[PDB]
């Protein structure tokens, strides 16, 4: 399956992405995890030293590469084959995840970067529609990288947000964004949850049905998200809970 | 870890050994599932067909290496080393989960069987005391294969019954024999639980800190045990149960 997991705050989101890929690491004989927020850092989550995770070279960094399949000066490429060469964009980090990091982009300083952005838009069109390995993106608010193109390939967007007002309408624009590229499935994951007003506030403006799962505020995970990796590790207290949402999320998309 | 799981019936009981060696894979970098029932097919609730799992050459006719461990006639060795030839008595199931079967003793025909059943106990010695990777062995309700030296090894006795006044007896012979053996701890998985009025047997007769975690009956493992393999597939209904039962058993294990 292709799954996009997108939200502000970061690690927050980022955590369910990567506890999202360790599970699903039972179901697939490989795993394309690709870390699409340059504000978090998806390896870490997977059980990387963030070390680690930054000595892998972000797709922005390939300059020979990406002159390999855009052209040298001149030669024109918009759109560059590289389904072929995808384990060559990141690390294994054990036997079924590979690790691809996209890299920040240049807002913008004056300075052409088309032959850049067009090599990260191939990586993530090749993904997921040419590889036929699951792929789960993690990604901000704004699924910037996603086009109508890739849209009809992706299985279901997940959209994690916090129970507050600011967090709920963050979350309702990530829905807005996604039908309007034309995704499918959009479900929510609603994260850090303190108590049972929150739950009745979320309650309130999402529908139900909509919900894959509530995870609450953990008082070790804000002074403990370092150490013992994540929330896919079997004594950790959402081990259970998170098997839970990934169930929903196999039965929805089938 | 080193595990043991123990009952009557059969299939019932190895569902619950094949859900743990499942789960397990995420866990450890490699799995010797032992199936020591010759009543029922670990291999088949482990994804094989029946046919793929009587396909492994079973120990008791690995009659060349036991000859080759126990002496070539008048030669005895009551204590073989086979703990460096392992990976020759049976076959990878995948990348992590190696099969070994034990095949089923010659009960008692005049003829000896002595060679044969030091082979055996040397596996199982080998398996628990030497070898470092995890280990889960499916068993009879008499645990034969278990000796007080082996079961110092044994990191918890996992006894499946189901909920009524035979199974409960059954169960309780289990853990008299561990506990005789030396086997440290026991404890429960309730198998088959049709109503509440079953539970609450359970609860008169059986400590609650014992009981690791309750099975409800399955409609749809009776008409369907043997297609989309068992209890640890994502689809499954029991699919988030048993990761509680398996975060239990981890906690306590320590
Ligand atoms: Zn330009
Ligand atoms: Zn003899």
């Amino acid at each position: 399956m292709k799954l996009a997991v997108a939200g502000k705050g970061g690690v927050g989101k980022t955590t369910v992405a990567a506890g999202l890929i360790k599970i699903m690491a039972s179901d697939y004989d490989k795993i394309y995890a690709v870390d699409g927020d340059p504000d978090s850092c998806l390896g870490q989550t997977l059980g990387l030293s963030i070390e680690e995770a930054y000595a892998i070279t972000p797709l922005i960094e390939m300059k020979d590469e990406i002159r390999e399949k855009t052209g040298d000066g001149g030669l024109l490429i918009l759109n560059p084959k590289v389904d072929g060469d995808l384990d060559k964009y990141g690390r294994y980090i054990d036997d079924k995840i590979f690790l691809i990091r996209m890299g920040e982009i240049k807002k913008g300083g004056s300075q052409c970067y088309c032959r850049e952005n067009s090599f990260l838009g191939s990586v993530v069109s090749a993904l997921f529609l040419d590889k036929k390995e699951a792929v789960v993106m993690d990604m901000g608010a704004g699924i910037e990288h996603l086009t109508r193109g890739t849209a009809k390939a992706v299985d279901m967007m997940i959209a994690v947000i916090e129970p507050n007002l600011n967090s709920i309408k963050t979350g309702l624009n990530i829905e807005k964004l996604a039908g309007d590229l034309g995704i499918k499935k959009v479900r929510y994951v609603i994260n850090k949850v303190r108590n049972i007003k929150e739950e009745k506030l979320i309650k309130k403006h999402l529908p139900e049905d909509k919900i894959l799962g509530i995870i609450p505020y953990n008082e070790l995970f804000i002074e403990l998200s370092l150490k013992g990796e994540e929330i896919w590790q079997s004594t950790n207290p959402a081990f259970v809970n998170l098997h839970d949402i990934y169930q929903k999320l196999r039965l929805e998309v089938g």
